[PDB]
């Protein structure tokens, strides 16, 4: 009763985010409806609300208006309704919504392709830390870079959401981890078992990597930093090294990367785009992560929880938490 959806009246004003009543929908034949308990929040939601992705949204989703937008890319909750040709799921099943556009709603509907079981061990907010971070890191490190035992990987902003999942994935793969974060997060990174810890707010990390690797550099970079961090990170890759780029604003064109380091493989990607362009990918990634989870090699992330009533505060925090910390909104 009284289901709601987060909506934006006009671009560029976070204060104009409001919970509006929503009309519940009957799921189509291969969809389910999920009553949402927790929603992962992401920097992308903020960029969206601030009007910084207007062109992208028109060209990819034909969204041309602020009042058209929704928020929330991932969630956890319980099945509330099942489409006619859905056999795997029943009302009351605890589930994770892996890839969504409207997570910040009391109820969502989604294709079963984007739904997996919630572990009984996990709280809903723990479950909501998983999808975007682990799917992005799994795709970037295991599908694109194809990291191997013994290889060296630099993970920038390793205390951020994707950064932390990447640490887990790389450790599982037997990779040697080099990490950057703010100095106030270094002690957190040491406790993850990382031995090479450097500042993400200066450029000294390159010199340090070269010193520690006796001039060889690293095999793989997973990057989300822009400005001078891009050329400086390209400079530390071994010949044939792989540069995986997951930022969206201010990233380099492949031509620019080619000119500076023709010996390097450049893998810029957006997770939703890759899923769109490669039918079956989401299923493959989920199967791989479920295996990792069943082997005891995947853990939910520490995270900040905001009650739904503090949605504006959560969006403002998400700007500060950009390079650090997973943020989750608890739903009424």
């Amino acid at each position: 009763d009284q289901p709601v959806q987060l909506k934006l009246s006009e671009y560029g004003v976070i204060d104009n985010l409001n919970w509006q009543p929503m009309q519940r929908k009957t799921p189509l034949a291969n969809e389910v409806e999920i009553e949402v308990a927790a929603v992962g929040l992401n920097f992308r939601d903020v960029l969206n609300a601030l009007g910084l992705l207007k062109d992208y949204y028109a060209e990819h989703f034909n969204i041309t208006s602020a009042e058209q937008l929704t928020f929330g890319f991932e969630c956890a909750g319980k099945i509330s309704a099942v489409g006619e040709q859905v056999s795997q799921w029943q009302v009351g099943d605890e589930v994770i919504g892996l890839l969504l556009h409207d997570g910040l709603s009391s109820f969502i509907t989604t294709s079963v392709e984007y739904v997996v079981a919630k572990p009984k061990q996990m709280s809903f907010s723990e479950a909501a830390t998983l999808p975007l971070t682990f799917l992005t890191a799994q795709y970037g490190l295991q599908h694109l870079a194809k990291i191997q035992p013994g290889e060296r990987v630099l993970i920038h902003a390793a205390a951020g959401g994707v950064g932390q999942a990447a640490v887990q994935i790389a450790q599982v793969a037997g990779a040697e981890i080099f990490a950057t974060a703010s100095p106030s997060k270094w002690e957190f990174l040491q406790s993850l078992g990382i031995k090479h810890i450097m500042n993400s707010r200066t450029l000294d990390f390159a010199e340090e990597i070269m010193k520690r690797t006796a001039g060889e550099g690293v095999d793989v970079v997973l990057n989300s930093l822009n400005g001078e961090y891009i050329p400086q990170s390209l400079a530390v890759l071994t010949p044939k090294g792989r540069f995986v780029e997951i930022g969206k604003i201010g990233i380099w064109e492949k031509e620019q990367v080619k000119e500076k380091r023709p010996d390097v493989s450049y893998f810029p990607f957006d997770l939703q785009e890759a899923v769109q362009q490669q039918p079956g990918l989401i299923g493959q990634l989920s199967e791989e992560l479920t295996q990792q989870w069943n082997q005891g090699k995947l853990k939910a992330l520490p995270h900040k929880v905001f009650p739904s009533t503090e949605i504006t505060a959560a969006f403002r925090y998400m700007q500060q938490a950009k390079h650090v910390g997973k943020v989750v909104v608890s739903m009424p």
